Order: structure tokens, then sequence, then C-alpha cells
């Protein structure tokens, strides 16, 4: 058996990585003002009044889109709570909605269970509403948040992610988050924590420093924990990470399907095209990250059908593209091969549990795929055995037609990270043989999957 | 050149045939009652109130579905008008919608023009609302409808289809429709008229007897005009038509993508599968007809995304399926060939103006396609030069692998009609040669297109 190299993912981190995609639902009182994305905590609760709320409709959207998990904003910075908390009146308890008899968080988790989706909770650390109170102190707010966190972590089923937005959260110190952390971990042991700034010792996943949907190239699962803390001074450390990082905290890539995070009818026309989403997929999931994609429910409490459709067509395109590994049926020759179990053909067998590996101390490998009939492809994907840490740190891919000269693929020359998944899109080539070059590493390669593909017409 | 055989289509009818698909939009006061598909004419106009009408979103759906034309229910039997007609109050003039200042028809035709789509109008002949007036007479109603007809044919741009539903229309006699017909024909020369019952002498296209999306096998473009008039006792005459029919009035197949024609949230889970739609396409467009598919807009004024997705996937499946004619590159030998101009190869050139033709007096033909590499297919399509009338009345398709034994394709033996397009799906076969057997007919064959194909995995 192989020994792990450097730092390793936890079981939670493995589970989160497997999700590949997660949905954000930015929904609340901001939705009921005119073009507001950051509420001041002064809006009247009365204006909250979705006219046809149906979280099952949201799940339908995720189902068609292939998205196994969702995160709802139970409370944004504006302070308005989407469940009838016992610790505040600034909530659905006093909305016009259902005569103050409603609970959105309840309808969200219920629908999640009905559809077999993983439920996550966004609970805004910085709270503009509480700051309005003349009795506000960090110490008091700590206890307030704890209680709410307690409710959401206890009365609402299993919670797979808790999100801690860093905006306006600088005042919050590390022991505050420690109190909150104890509550989450104790009550929801499987819960992944997106943690920012002073929450850094508790974060299972990290921000990657932008909202364009673009993780770093490269993007290591590892980085220094202080990069999470001193955010505005470590862009590269959040976005690219660090191979010699003192912590295994992989990056989560958050992006909205619309220009804003909250819903605004004026943006019905600026919903991201299927192609844009494919790009963002390739610069997130295909960059050793996870794509957290936002769909804002409207004033009916529903996902706009353009948002749904585009996401669904993304799914369809991804399914076409990766439906056939064009490398299959190849004769496979490789230097540095550990054994029969670890044979390079395991990169093509579609088993979750098999992989190609090298010999101890040997970090390089050359693997040739000779194809029965020449193929055309404009896309490739590679996956590492992430339980064994970041092993390979430099890789390239070449192909050939004649069999004489090798041709470098520009977009796939001298790549560094592999991680959970790396995807490269390229100017379409025709090839009879494909060469996978493992050029460097901290250890011998462990590679689950390698494939080349033809991108779907949908894209 | 060749001379037509029997009755031929008209320029309008040619244009209509080449649309292949048309969209229906059932939308009006019904949409805002609870679970109503046939309005009684007593609903208050006030309840008509789409929260955010967006006809551009409808057009985008059509674009995604590959649908070049749309027909809107400007007025259903309930009698509520979607444009501010000068001749009634039972209209958008007195809706909650936009404080009575809206015009759905205007937004519709404006969106059509913007996206380059052909606009058509459904104007209900039977009007339950008008019937409620103590002053109702057929003769008064005839003038009322004529006034509305003149508005819609004059102020709303080029109209490509007028639809005359026959439900409850029996008290309307031919001179009534004649007066209606002159307005349409004069103001809109290119406008196709869907005619039922006593409108029979004015119909450009006929109904085909059901709302399940199945034209007949066979389905002749021709039939006896009496079939249309006496609809209820001539099902085969509408559905299949008649080879010796007195008129050229091709069948238009209408079906809803939902169980109901109007929108109901309860049916969101009953939208037709991509495969059902593909069946329907094959039993409509694939049966010498045109498919009119209904997408009912909802209380917000949007097309539901499931509806969108399934249509968009059908379009995608059609495109993949027919993108490659597997017979191309064949050696082609045929009996009964008119000349080099009309060689059997013309069936394979993907050109609009060419076709294979037989010789005068000879109605039989045999065309053998010899393929370089043995192929696999499960679908075929054939298209006649309909400008020259229905010429072939019996055809079959055979294959072979070794070359010694011709093998019949059960699904494609002794077919009768060809017309505009005929499509046959079959259990997958492998073949080195394919035989097209033109076995009988009224005149020498004239064929634009023959082809075999592999159905999309989408199906
Ligand atoms: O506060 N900002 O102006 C800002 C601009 C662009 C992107 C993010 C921010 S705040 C940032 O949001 C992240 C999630 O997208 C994390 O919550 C960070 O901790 C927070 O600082
Ligand atoms: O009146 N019906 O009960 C009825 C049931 C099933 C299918 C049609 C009808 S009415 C029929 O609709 C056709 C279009 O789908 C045409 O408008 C016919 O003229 C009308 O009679």
């Amino acid at each position: 058996s192989l020994a792990p190299c450097g730092l390793v993912p936890s079981a939670r981190q493995l589970e989160w990585y497997n999700r590949e995609m997660i949905a954000f639902f930015h929904f609340g009182i901001n939705t009921f003002e005119e073009y507001v994305n950051e509420g001041d905590g002064k809006a009247s609760t009365a204006i909250f009044n979705p006219t046809a709320l149906d979280c099952r409709q949201w799940m339908q959207t995720l189902k068609a889109a292939g998205i196994p998990a969702a995160i709802l904003t139970a409370k944004h910075a504006d302070g308005f709570c989407l469940w009838p908390s016992k610790y505040t009146d600034y909530s659905v308890k006093n909305a016009a909605w259902k005569n103050g008899k409603g609970d959105v968080v309840r309808e969200f988790v219920d629908a999640c269970e009905e559809y077999g989706l993983k439920a996550g909770i966004y609970l805004g650390p910085h709270d503009r509403h509480e700051h309005l109170s003349p009795l506000y102190t960090t110490e008091r707010y700590k206890e307030y948040y704890a209680h709410q966190l307690g409710e959401l972590m206890s009365d609402y089923g299993k919670i797979w992610e808790t999100w801690w937005d860093g905006a306006g959260a600088d005042e919050l110190t590390t022991p505050v988050y420690r109190h909150w952390y104890k509550i989450v971990r104790e009550k929801q042991p499987d819960c992944v924590i997106f943690g920012t700034k002073n929450s850094y010792p508790f974060a299972d996943v990290r921000w990657m420093g932008n909202e364009a949907g673009e993780a770093g190239d490269p993007c290591w699962a590892t980085t220094d924990s202080v990069a999470i803390r001193d955010e505005a001074q470590y862009y590269k450390g959040l976005n690219e990470g660090m191979l010699d990082g003192d912590a295994y905290i992989p990056a989560e890539t958050d992006v909205s399907i619309r220009p804003s995070w909250f819903y605004h009818a004026e943006e019905d026309s600026r919903v991201k095209s299927v192609r844009e989403l494919w790009d963002i997929y390739c610069t997130s999931v295909g960059r050793n990250s996870v794509l957290l994609l936002n769909f804002p429910p409207d004033r009916r409490g529903l996902i706009h059908s353009t948002d749904s459709l585009h996401a669904a067509l993304l799914k369809q395109g991804i399914d076409e593209t990766f439906s056939t590994n064009l490398l299959r049926g190849a004769k496979v020759k490789a230097t540095n091969v550990r054994g029969a179990k670890y044979s390079p053909e395991k990169m093509l067998d579609n088993e979750k549990n098999t992989y190609f590996a090298g010999k101890d101390g040997e970090v390089k490998a050359d693997i040739i795929f000779t194809l029965p009939k020449t193929i055309e492809f404009d896309c490739l994907m590679i996956e590492e055995v992430i339980e064994l840490g970041h092993r390979t740190t430099k890789w390239s891919v070449e192909y050939t037609v004649d069999g004489k000269n090798w041709i470098t693929i520009p977009e796939a020359t001298d790549k560094q990270a592999i991680g959970h998944k790396w995807i490269v899109r390229l100017a379409p080539v025709k090839a009879k043989q494909v060469r996978l070059r493992i050029q460097d590493g901290k250890a011998c390669p462990a590679i689950h999957t390698f494939g080349v593909y033809k991108q779907s017409p949908v894209f």
C-alpha cells in the first residue's frame, strides 16, 4: 500500500469534494426591496411576503441540474431571520407572509429531505440589525448568535454545511468563533464549515478570494491558515493556495448565476449563458475546487425559469461531454508502474476505487495510450487519489498522428496541480496516440482517472 | 420538366409545411382561475393579472426548441380579449394588469418580430361571453367578430396564421366565415387559415381528428372538403385524409406539452417526456403533417422551465439524429431514372432544389445504395417533391450485409404516403447495402430526400 504525502483531507473534506457542485439560495427581506443586495437592517419585517413560495420547485431545479446539496441564507447581514427564532422579532414571525406563521428554513430542509439533497445553512456573522440596538456588544452578540446557531443546528435535521461570510466580520475574534464552532461540531459532526478571517482554525473549507467563479491555476488544497485570517494580504494564498501550506483547507468557489446575489427582475436578461457556466465549471470543479452556484428565489419565492433551464442544460452538456472516455480500448504502456493492481489501465476502468500508481521514490512517469482508431478531442480530465495528498506537481499531455513526432498540447503543458479533479479544454486535435507525462512530484503518482473527451454541442 | 399529379399545394401551404413545428400559447383569463381550461365568460376581467409578463422569454424558448412560428390565443371561448379592442369591454382594458393599460397581443407580436419568428392568431369563433348578451344574434356576432378580426389583421404586423377552433362553432354558417375569410385574405395574403367545420371552403390546413399528436398512417395532404365540415363523422377522412380527396388541405397536428391546454401548477409534474415528444414528432412532422405544440404561460407570464428543457432537448435530439445521413458516400444504382439532372444521388446531396425523378408513365423504381463501410441505423426518413402532388403510394426499404439475401425492415414495408416528410423508426440493423423500393403510385416518383440515421441517445 502507498503512504500519504504531506497533508491529507478529512472525511468531511472528502465528502464535500465529492459533491462537486452546491447551490446557494440568497433569499430574504432584501428580495422585497427595490434592487437591494445589502440590507441595512431597517426594513420593516412586514414587507417580507413571497406570493407562491415552493422549495420543492427549488429542489426540482437542482435535480435537473445535477446538484446534490444546497445552502440557504437563514439570515444575511441585514439580520432578518427566515425561521421563527425565539431570540428575535426581526424575522418571519412578524412578516406579512402567512400571517407571521411561516418558517422558510423548515420548508427548505423538508424539501431537501424529500429530494434527498444535503441541506446547508448560511448564518451571517456580521449583523447590521443587532448593531442597531443601543445595548449591542460583541459579547452579547456572541450569545445571541450561539442560540440561533443552536436552533438551526438542533431543530432542522442534519446539516452538511455552515457558511461564515467574512464581510463586516473583522470585529469578531477567534474565541467568538470557537464558541460557535463547538456548537456546530458537537451537534452536527458531518457539517462542513466554510470559514473566513478570524474563524481560520475552524474552517473545513476556504474562500478563494474572488466571486468571478475563478479558482487559481494552480489551486492547491493546502495553504497557510494565516492566509484565511489576513485575507486582503493573501490573495494568491486563498486563490492558488500553497503546496507547502501548513493546513489542508481546500477552496470553495462561490458565484452567482446573475450579476447580483439577490433576485432582481432587471437582471432577468443577465442570467449567465450555458457557455459561461461551462467556463466557470472548468475554472472551479475543473481546478481542484467546488462550485457553489447561487440561484436567487424571486418575490414569489421561486427560481426564475431562465436560471433553471440554463443550469439544466449545463448538466446535459457535462453529461454528453464526459459520457465516453475516448481513450478506452487503448493499449497502454507505462514507465514507473507499481504493480498489476496499480496498472496504468486503471486510469480508464471507471472504477471509483482503482488507480494507477508509481514506485516509491520515483516521482516521474510516462504513459502512452495507443488507440485502435484515431480520434478527435478538445477536452481532457485527470483525477488524483486525494486521500494520498498532493503527489504530482508537474504534468503535460502530448499526442501524435503519424507516430513519428510528438506534439505538445499548449493548454496542457507544464500544468502543476491535479488534486480532486483537473479539466483542460483545448483546440480540437486528431490523435492516434496520447502521451501522459508526469514530470515532477513530492511523491510517486496516484491517479484515479485520466481521459480525453469531445465537448458537447450544447457548449 | 415534370408535371404535377392531381392536386398541388399553394405557396402559403408550402411555407406552412416548411415550418415543421409551430408553438401554441394558451393564455388568458382562464390562467387566473383555479384549474379552468374552458371559461364560462363570467369571470371578472379584474382577475387577469400576470405579475411580470415576458413574451421575450417565450421567444427564447422557441429559439431553444428550434420553433420558427407561434400562435397566441387572442381570445378563447370565454371571450376575454388580450388586446384593448374598441368593440368590447371584456378585455385587458378592464384587467388589474397594468391598470387596464396593457396589450398582450402587442407584446407578443413585438417579441415575435424581435426574434424573427412568425406570429399567428387564434381568435375564438364560439364566444360564450357574447352569447350571454340578451341582444345576441349570429348576424350581430358576425359583425362583432369581423370588427375584432380587422383590428388584429391590421394593427399588429404580418400575421402568418389564423386559427378557427370548431368547438361550439356549429351555429356558424359558411357565409359567416366567408365574410371573415375576405378580411383575412385581403389584409394578410400570406396568412394560413386553420379551418374547421362550416369554414371548410376557406381552410388552408385541416384538423386531423385528435389532440394526442397522431396524424394518420397514411396521412394524405388531400381529402374531401366535406370531411372538414362533417368533422364528427369523418375521423379517418381528417386523420388519414383521402388519396382521391377533392381538395388539397393538409393536416395540422395539435397537442399540448401538458395534460391541459391552459397552465396549472399541478401539471408541472405531468409535462411530456423528451421521448413522448419525439414519438409525437414522429407521428406528426414524421407523418406528412405539421406539429402545433402548446406551451401554456403561467400566472407570472413565463414559460415553465420543464416545458423549456424538454422542448430544447427534443431539438437537440433531432439535430444529433439527423446531422449525418449514413447513406452518404454510397455507390448508387437505380432503375427508372429520368436523367442526370434527376439522378438517385440527388436524394443524398442535402440540397434544396434537387431530387430524383422517374420517367413519365413509370411509377415503379428501385434504388440500391452500396456502402463503403457497413453501417448501423435505427431510423429512416424520406421526402417527396410535394409541389408535384402525391406521386408515390407504396414504398418499402430493405437491407443486406452479405449481399445474397435482401432483408425486409418490418416497420418500413408497404408504407403508402410520403408527402412532405415521412419518418420511420426501427429496431437497430447493420447493413452494407440498402434498397429503396418505390412499388406503386399515380405518377413517376419525385424524391428530394432519402436517408438513414442513428437516433440520438437523448431519446
Ligand atoms: O466585502 N467585499 O467588498 C467583497 C467584495 C468582493 C468579494 C467579496 C467581498 S467580501 C468576501 O466575500 C467572501 C465570499 O464571497 C467571503 O465571505 C470573504 O470572507 C468576504 O470578505
Ligand atoms: O369538443 N371536444 O370535446 C373535443 C374533444 C377532443 C378534441 C377536440 C374537441 S373540439 C375540436 O378541437 C379541434 C382542435 O383540437 C378543432 O378545433 C375541432 O374543430 C374541434 O371540434
